[PDB]
């Protein structure tokens, strides 16, 4: 009866409260997705427990073992009832789990250390001085692997063969590498996260250019789950009553340090 | 079985071609949604007929009789098998029809005659010299009817009681009203249509401000349609292959005149 919610530690969606040691259950966490979970739970009339995905991944199918990892895996193998996180709606995932309508729009975007002479993906592709990479597991990497658009395939060819690895294990690892590399590393990441990091100290990064693509984050449930329909109606309700915009502002711009 | 597709005359989604005489059937029409129809038809593998919704409406539910009109009505009562149109995904609709994931994102925006002293919704609401309204039936009018945000309810209050009616039966009628009102009428409408008009001769209007909200267009099917799942996976496939971005560029900005 208590609904197990799988999610991921990724600011500002889900963060440990300063003092989580003294708190328990859901109280240990805070963020956009924590607020959204409370709201969905409330408008669906269920009680829930938040849990952080064990392997810290979003969800991909291993080619060899054909096994699903990450949050998607937790839903597929029945370890969780619902996932509320910055989880991208994709065709390959839609084939094994259900998604609500998107609660947030976004696209792949470019993060640079301020001053870097890059204005676009095309710019990145036509040069080698400035290295670039992505979160080495998720829909961003997958976007580039699969793309048939020339500029993106050109970038993918570079990135897959670059040594040392241009790929990073976490978003933070990616930001730090931008910040620390005197403008010789650029980072391709989802626009929402780019915009968030842009308003954080030391305020030395920026988003350049437009998004390379358009997609959305959705709340996921196991196929044929009994929560799917209600959860979906809830996201639509909360979007129309302005909540989702409220929450974006609270966690992005009301907190802005720049 | 040939699939009856319901849609609506709205540029650049569905428009009559210049030479539609001597053309027959699906060939009389061109537009973003026409190309969209064809591609979905190839990827779910069916044959279809394009038909323009008889009453020229998007879809709303008569409070009195509780009957659905517009394209939504045609799905609900079994007159059409699928709507492919700039149809907004909303809560009241998702309760009686099925939507695919969004094929396009957008928001309510303001259109002015060039030179009009308005920069935002607040500006509209704080004055009376300049009249304003919406498509008198659709998701936009409903957004204002329902809004609790002070500025939008302030506008709504004015709008509902305005004389003469500031509402219009078609986008075309709204734009003509802006163009001929010498700047005394501003028009609230979806960002996609606003962006398109701004790039067309006589090039005398402009989109001012940001979007007042965020949402999507989806393809709709009757609840429990066999087509439901297939079309959904098709929209995700097209978005990921970059086709949708291709169509948007072809129809919006390769067609610019200003
Ligand atoms: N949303 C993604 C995971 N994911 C996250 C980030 N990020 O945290 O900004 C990214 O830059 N790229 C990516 O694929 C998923 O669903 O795979
Ligand atoms: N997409 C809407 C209908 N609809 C369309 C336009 N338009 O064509 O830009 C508008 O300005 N307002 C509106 O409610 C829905 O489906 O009701
Ligand atoms: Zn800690
Ligand atoms: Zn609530
Ligand atoms: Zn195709």
């Amino acid at each position: 009866k208590t609904v197990v919610v799988t999610t991921i530690l990724e600011s500002p969606y889900v963060m440990m409260k300063k003092n989580h040691e003294m708190l328990e259950g859901n109280e240990r966490y805070e963020g956009y997705c924590v607020d959204l979970a409370a709201e969905i739970a409330k408008h669906c009339g269920f009680k829930y427990k938040l849990t952080i995905v064990g392997d810290g991944k979003y969800g991909a199918r291993d080619a060899d073992t054909k096994i699903w990892n990450g949050m998607v895996g937790e839903l597929v193998y029945g370890k969780a009832d619902i996932a509320i996180a910055p989880l991208t709606i994709t065709l390959v995932r839609e084939e094994v789990i259900d998604f609500s309508k998107p609660f947030m729009s976004l696209g792949i975007s470019i993060m640079i250390k301020k001053g870097t002479p890059i204005e676009s993906a095309e710019d990145l592709s036509k040069q080698t001085e400035i290295a670039y990479g992505t979160l080495d597991s998720g829909s961003t990497k997958e976007f580039f692997r699969r793309s048939k658009i020339a500029v993106f395939d050109k970038m993918w060819t570079y990135m897959r063969s670059a040594e040392p690895s241009v790929f990073v294990r976490t978003t933070a690892e990616g930001v730090a590498r931008v910040r620390k590399s005197k403008g010789k590393y650029a980072y391709l990441l989802e626009s929402t996260m780019n915009e968030y990091i842009e308003q954080r100290k030391p305020c030395d990064t920026m988003k350049v250019g437009g998004n390379l693509d358009s997609k959305g984050y959705g709340i996921a449930t196991p196929k044929g789950s009994s929560l799917g329909n209600a959860v979906n109606l809830a996201v639509l309700k909360l979007n129309e009553q302005g909540l989702l915009d409220k929450l974006k502002n609270k966690w992005w711009y009301d907190k802005g340090e720049c």
